[PDB]
């Protein structure tokens, strides 16, 4: 039979290319989204319509409440139902806005940037290694979580813990042979209403090409991370970021 | 005028020995404690007996919830009430005990102590500090294991390095106002009250410099050195006290 | 035509297993050596014998001194004689042993094998390897995921694979201009050395907690192979390490 | 009687202040120098005047050669001589100037900016350990930008990465023998001589912690308490003075 992988944030832009890469080498496909429903669903067709039965959604908030628990189970389980097995989680899903130190609440902030960047991930890390051959989980990082972005600390943290977890989880569930491993975008994606001018301040700061990173070149660390190439690595967090972490002020 | 510090979880061992050697500095201090209230008011009149007038306690459960943020503001609005000021604030507070991956709390209590105590608490303490606003400081108690974590603490471990994130995104945001924001990073300190001995030894014997566990006096050492005149362009910085125990391989 | 490799103490271990890798994939390779003449020739006739005049070996002493550069800068130019291009550049050469404090070979030649071989060669390859450059140009190092968990008594081999760390972000930041990427690979514990006995191996084996097992060479291979592919052609500056979570364990 | 202290390109800048600072504290000192004769003399004075017979000057070359090793046998052997004992090491001398990939021949470079910055402390940390109740420990001036570095400047920050290497290295090798080894790291601190003044400006404004570079007494502050008994427990430990500078992104 083949590999199954849930891939949280699917829906869209960065997991949208990991999901397609992954179904493309072979994988059927859970596709988690929380609000873009509309995206999920002709995602899954189009790569249904590539291969049958190979594809599914599955609709999830992932903010932290004491209701996540269950609901991260129930992302693990539908990879189960749908496909028999689930061989490969990528925390891909993230929350990201500026929380000043100085019109949500503070309590949802923490909510939205905590629970979508490190307490979700760890739901479902608990949740796949439970239910359980190439077993690994990749956690989508930062790689300019030691020079932050003004005024972003939730986010900063959040992005500090899943490191914490990608770490604590490869040491705890490498007995287990399920290895646990991430990938640290720079500047990837450019949010689409940010103007071009904007874009290009962004752009000229990365030393290899002045660009962005595409989604797709993203996606293909991912792809090694989770392959019979990697089955050594676990605990190791990969930037993909053109050398931007490596520029000073 | 003596300025003020508030210490979280100071009724005993390390949060105590900061306290303890703040007062001794010139300090006023708020006692921040949960359960420990007889510990608690005990330092208090130790150190009120000492100078009168420099000493108040202040209860709160440090466990993330919607009404966290108020618990942390009231902390530090007790500062101001009890001394007109706060000049310091000391993240010492923190939950610890193992969260298996791999099968009495539920996850959700586990979530809200470990994160909440030793992470969120720090970053709604920090904002409450910064928005009250001289030498003005924030020190947070990290931990020295954290990229070597003990197997089965990761909800412990995830919150400590949430608390890096905070110290160096707190430091780079609050340096316009002249606040810094540095961390202390122990080792093997104060070890846990239900150990065996000749668990407290194999521990021990793991630290290159002695063989020994940091005393609490030891941690609170460099506490004071961050919060001093002599660390006035230290920011974003996590020193170290770990007699060499994260440099040893496995 | 086929792209060509420089790999760097070659004849043997891991340096044979990346310059066979990058064979497999395609490439020309020039198989370095110091004193594995045999091993070396050995290798060249095997990759030969698969695809003929697609390997070389060129002889070099990467031990640090006033030659040093002449040394480095000929193992290029032996692939650009070769084969006409050099596209990959593997620092795979190093020294390896004890050099306590607190105390055959005089210090001078301590610090000019383990600095030498471990960083300055690499150093210098990197220079002559850029400065050739008359396509998909990148260069791995071979870095030590316990830099900093060393071992007692390594101080020298230490403080050259922290100065590769430093070289491969240094490097990575100055050459992206002109699209040569620079990353490493760190192996926690892979080949054992030959000197050392199976009760000792076994010691190492069980401190790792993915398998229990240490790195094959072709483990560590692997991640060479990514890192020089069009599948890393936005990375740079990253060392990966490849060490089934043993830099993960604490004492 | 009194600790003694070795402090190594002390005549100016960074190491003049720490050796400064450290006589205050009450050490008798070796100031090492190379070029600055006239400066190393004019401080030995100045301390002397302060203190009787408290202050020695040591030339060497800290150039990597086939004599690096004899010339660090005898900085130490000269506070050996000088105060009978040696009780604290400050690697401070340095070389620093752009490499570019793409004057001096390149060896020449390496003895330099290897040399001085790295294998010289190797040899001092060496010796003087092989010389040696006390609280003995070594501190090496690093460098906080170390991981972002200036362009082609490569051979400095190879060097300057195994500054970090010997620091963890011989942190746990001689933490047995009860030798702490510990690192500072300045950002931008006193820029160079020749750098442009409007240059200097731009620099200085990029760091959070008030617009402007450390003092040398700034960072000698540092070294102070690493060697100080508030430290005891310290090592292995590198602690970053630069103002927050190394957390600001591109
Ligand atoms: N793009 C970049 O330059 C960088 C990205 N990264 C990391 O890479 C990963 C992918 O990046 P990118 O594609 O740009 O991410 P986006 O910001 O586009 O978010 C990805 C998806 O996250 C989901 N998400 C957000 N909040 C929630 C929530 N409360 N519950 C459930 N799902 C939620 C959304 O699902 P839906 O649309 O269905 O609501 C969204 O489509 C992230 O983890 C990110 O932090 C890191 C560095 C830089
Ligand atoms: N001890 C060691 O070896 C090491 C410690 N550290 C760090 O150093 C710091 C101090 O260590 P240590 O003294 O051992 O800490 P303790 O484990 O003794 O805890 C400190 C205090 O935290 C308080 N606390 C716990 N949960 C809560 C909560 N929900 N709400 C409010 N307060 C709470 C308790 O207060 P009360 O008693 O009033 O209920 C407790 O006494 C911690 O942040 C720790 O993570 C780092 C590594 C090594
Ligand atoms: N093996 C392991 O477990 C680990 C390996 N690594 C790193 O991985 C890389 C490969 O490891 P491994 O294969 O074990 O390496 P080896 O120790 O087997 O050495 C590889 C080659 O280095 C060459 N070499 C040594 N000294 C010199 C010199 N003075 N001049 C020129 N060449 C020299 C030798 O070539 P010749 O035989 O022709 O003389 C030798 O075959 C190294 O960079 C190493 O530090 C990192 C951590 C763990
Ligand atoms: N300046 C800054 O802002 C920064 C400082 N640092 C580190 O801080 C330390 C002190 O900095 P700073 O005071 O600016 O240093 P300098 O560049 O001014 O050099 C300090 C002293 O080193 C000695 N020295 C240089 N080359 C040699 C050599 N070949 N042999 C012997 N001695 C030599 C000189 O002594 P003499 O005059 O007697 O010839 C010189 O006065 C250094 O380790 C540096 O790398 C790191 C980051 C930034
Ligand atoms: N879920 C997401 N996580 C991240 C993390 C980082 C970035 C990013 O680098 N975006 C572009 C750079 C940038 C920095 C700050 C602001 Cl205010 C806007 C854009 C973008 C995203 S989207
Ligand atoms: N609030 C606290 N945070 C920490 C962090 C680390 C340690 C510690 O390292 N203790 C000694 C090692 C250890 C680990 C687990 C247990 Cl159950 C006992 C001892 C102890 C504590 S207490
Ligand atoms: N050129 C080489 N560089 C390295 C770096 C590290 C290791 C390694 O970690 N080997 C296993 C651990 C070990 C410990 C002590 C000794 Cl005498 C040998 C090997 C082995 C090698 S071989
Ligand atoms: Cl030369």
């Amino acid at each position: 039979e083949a590999p199954a992988a849930v891939v949280t944030g699917a829906a869209k832009r960065i997991g949208r290319a990991i999901a397609v890469k992954l179904h493309q080498t072979g994988y059927r496909v859970v596709i988690h989204y929380h609000n873009s429903a509309e995206a999920a669903v002709s995602l899954a067709d189009e790569l249904n319509k590539e291969r049958s039965n190979t594809a599914v959604v599955c609709q999830a908030d992932l903010t932290n409440s004491n209701v996540l628990p269950a609901s991260c189970e129930e992302i693990i389980n539908s990879c189960f139902r749908a496909f028999g097995r689930c061989d490969v989680l990528v925390n891909n899903a993230s929350a990201f806005y500026p929380t000043p130190l100085v019109g949500k609440t503070v309590e949802t902030q923490v909510a939205e940037l905590i629970g979508t960047n490190a307490i979700a991930p760890f739901l479902l890390t608990m949740s796949f290694a439970q239910r359980q051959s190439n077993l690994s989980i990749v956690n989508l990082c930062d790689a300019m979580v030691d020079q932050p972005c003004m005024a972003f600390s939730l986010y900063n943290m959040g992005k500090h813990a899943l490191v914490g977890l990608t770490q604590s989880a490869a040491l705890e569930l490498a007995p287990y042979g399920i290895r646990v491993n991430g990938v640290a975008p720079g500047v990837s994606l450019l949010p689409v209403a940010m103007g071009e001018e904007e874009k290009d301040k962004w752009r000229r700061k990365v030393p290899l090409g002045r660009r962005e990173a595409s989604a797709e070149q993203i996606a293909d660390a991912v792809i090694f991370l989770v392959s019979g190439s990697a089955q050594y690595i676990t605990g190791s967090i990969i930037k993909v970021d053109g050398g931007l972490s490596l520029v000073h002020a």
